[PDB]
């Protein structure tokens, strides 16, 4: 996943 400028997981 993209959450605003990070991401985590896929």
């Amino acid at each position: 996943v993209a959450l605003x400028p990070v991401a985590l997981x896929p």
